[PDB]
C-alpha cells in the first residue's frame, strides 16, 4: 500500500517498453499498487496503439474521457515511475491498433502543458 499523486506531472511515457511520448498526465486515486491510476482516454490510448475497438466497452465511451486500462482491457497496466518520472503502461496484442472512431491528439487534450 503506497499513495502519493501531487496532481499532474511531466514524463516520458511508456508502453509494452517501447517509447512514447513526452507531455503532462493527471493520474489519481483509482485502482493499482500505488492507488493512483493516470487518466488515459480512447483518444490517447490509440496515440500508443490500443485497440479501443476490442475492448467490448470503450468504443461505446466518448473520444476523451477518462478510460481505465486494467479494467476495460484484460491483462493491460499503468504504473507510475516516480523515482525516475516514468509512466510504465502494458498492453497486450488482443487490444492493440491506432482505429479509435475519433482519436485526438495531445495538442487538443491538453491536460497541463506547463499550464
Amino acid at each position: 500500500g503506497q499513495e502519493l499523486p501531487p496532481g499532474t506531472y511531466r514524463v516520458d511515457i511508456y508502453l509494452n517498453n517501447g517509447y512514447m511520448a513526452t507531455r503532462d498526465v493527471t493520474f489519481n486515486t483509482g485502482d493499482s499498487e500505488q492507488g493512483i491510476v493516470p487518466c488515459l482516454t480512447r483518444a490517447q490510448l490509440a496515440s500508443m496503439g490500443l485497440n479501443t475497438a476490442s475492448v467490448a466497452g470503450m468504443n461505446l465511451l466518448a473520444d476523451d474521457a477518462c478510460v481505465p486500462l486494467t479494467t476495460m482491457v484484460q491483462d493491460a497496466t499503468a504504473h507510475l515511475d516516480v523515482g525516475q518520472q516514468r509512466l510504465n503502461l502494458t498492453i497486450p496484442q488482443a487490444f492493440m491498433s491506432n482505429r479509435a472512431r475519433g482519436y485526438i491528439p495531445p495538442e487538443l487534450w491538453d491536460p497541463g502543458i506547463n499550464a
